[PDB]
DNA sequence: CAACTGATACCGAGAAACC
DNA sequence: GGTTTCTCGGTATCAGTTG
């Protein structure tokens, strides 16, 4: 019934998001992009593309009929990584305050 | 079955918000409001879903912990999976202040 | 006031569980 | 064979903070 495990590893495998790269050989650690859609660094189509891809593959967003909304789909990622046991962010390899900010999470078996 | 237990608990009139829409007495709402923190009283009928876990024997008043969460999700899916209650949707009300929804029993 | 956030409440859909 | 409750994997809101 999980989705969201192989959905994520297929989305980095994918390489189609800049900034979504694996940090080890293993496929275990990874790099997600993290940019507030407020700053003048923030580019709408590339930061807020992995969102709106989990937002519309779990069916949620559907273009040309619903009206977006990428803080919402900023929101469904981030509390569905947080909530799911099989990803947790090593807070201390996430830098959240650079001109990239970024975090760091780790797979689970 | 609770077909009878709810259609008792709307006729009692002890809850507020658990009222029948017509006189037939097949259409009624029933509030559904988000809860806050410890704040369950904002739910205008959590005493239905207090109620319901003592009907069933699920809470034993003073020998177990209230927990107010998993009635409600027991009440909702007990009523969502009962082929005696349809939901009709296009009456339900989530959006506005004292929000409720609105079922219509069949009689089979 | 947009955007964001951890913690808690919530939800549907099976899978038991019970009568 | 027929009514609820338990699990699970996420989702949406509570009650705020950040910029």
């Amino acid at each position: 019934n999980g989705k969201l495990r192989q959905w994520l590893i297929d989305q980095i495998d994918s390489g189609k998001y800049p900034g979504l790269v694996w940090e080890n050989e293993e496929k275990s650690i990874f790099r997600i992009p993290w940019k507030h859609a407020g700053k003048q660094d923030y580019n709408r189509e590339e930061d807020a593309a992995l969102f709106k891809a989990w937002a519309l593959f779990k069916g949620k967003f559907r273009e040309g009929i619903d009206k977006p909304d990428p803080p919402t789909w900023k929101t469904r990622l981030r509390c569905a990584l947080n909530k799911s046991n099989d990803f947790e962010e090593l807070v201390e390899r996430s830098q959240l305050d650079i001109s990239d900010p970024y975090k760091v999470y780790r797979i689970v078996p």
